[PDB]
């Protein structure tokens, strides 16, 4: 109905909002200027009236996650009388943006691999803490903006996460059903079928990125209808998916596809796939990106 900050508005007498860059549903994200380190800054803002409060736990997510790397810098967070506010570091392009620009709408297999193993090392990390992200798809995976960070892919948004252990590190008893509340392109079967997601379900959303990346389209890409992309999913033959993709990638399959919500992933077996795909045909870590030149 309206901007809960508008702009110029300033926050704790220090970050100067600029522009809206995202929002719409359960918050806001704003362009913001920091007026004591001189950078621009992400301003995530939640309504303090709003029922569902996912800002808290981001914040906890987002804390617990400072001093691994593909995760934004914490600055500040804050609670007043019409919103609350976490400040962030702020990024540059998001892969789905980043493979719409890009002719044919698809990556060399040089930037696939290399987005995948960054993508993973923030699967395990965030995994490595006790929570799902249950959101992985592609427009929530930045590049840094910065002469240090311009080739290092960073994970974004951690409104849908939740915590799958407790301060022991005991795997916390699934519900019967749990509802979905997400994108369902890169859904597992299992979140279609409402069941409790697990560490697996997240590598299954990196197997389907990776896929579209390559590929350039998944099979159920048109429809807009969540029971039938799960339908869809439930029957295909995902061999087919990697039918020119490398050879290797049928093991990250395989291991999939063997997992329960219990069962701790083998991160180093799924790592091996790309390095090794690599390894192959020559791609090294100092290759160019299809977006740079």
């Amino acid at each position: 109905q309206a901007d809960i900050l508008p702009a110029n508005y300033v926050v704790k007498d220090r970050w100067k909002v600029l522009k809206k860059i995202g929002g719409g549903g359960f918050g806001e994200i704003y362009e913001a200027m920091d007026l004591l380190t001189r950078e621009n800054v992400a301003l995530k803002v939640e309504s303090a009236q709003q029922p569902k409060q996912v800002l808290k736990m981001e914040v906890a997510v987002l804390k617990k996650l400072q001093g691994k790397d593909h995760v934004c810098r914490f600055i500040g967070c804050g609670r007043n009388e019409k919103f609350n506010y976490v400040v962030m570091q702020l990024q540059g392009r998001n892969l789905a943006d980043l493979r719409r620009s890009q002719p044919r709408g698809t990556f060399t297999l040089s930037t696939t691999l290399r987005l995948g193993k960054q993508i993973l090392e923030s699967i395990e990390a965030i995994h490595s803490v006790g929570f799902l992200h249950r959101d992985i798809k592609p427009s929530n995976f930045a590049m840094g903006r910065l002469p240090s960070t311009y080739r290092k892919c960073y994970m974004l948004d951690f409104g849908l996460a939740r915590q799958y252990t407790n301060t022991t590190g005991d795997v916390r008893p699934p519900r019967n059903v749990a509802g979905f509340r997400g994108t369902v392109r890169y859904a597992s079967v299992n979140a279609h079928k409402n069941r409790e997601m697990g560490r697996h379900d997240d590598l299954w959303s990196l197997f389907y990125m990776l896929v579209e990346f390559a590929v350039g389209q998944l099979p159920w890409r048109k429809i807009k209808d969540k029971e039938q992309v799960g339908m869809i999913k439930e029957k295909y033959e995902h061999r087919m998916l990697l039918k020119h993709m490398p050879s290797e990638f049928h093991l990250f399959l395989d291991h999939i596809a063997s997992l329960d919500y219990f069962t701790k992933p083998d991160y180093q077996l799924i790592m091996s796939v790309f390095e090794n795909s690599m390894k192959e045909r020559g791609i090294a870590e100092n290759e160019a990106f299809d977006w740079e030149k």
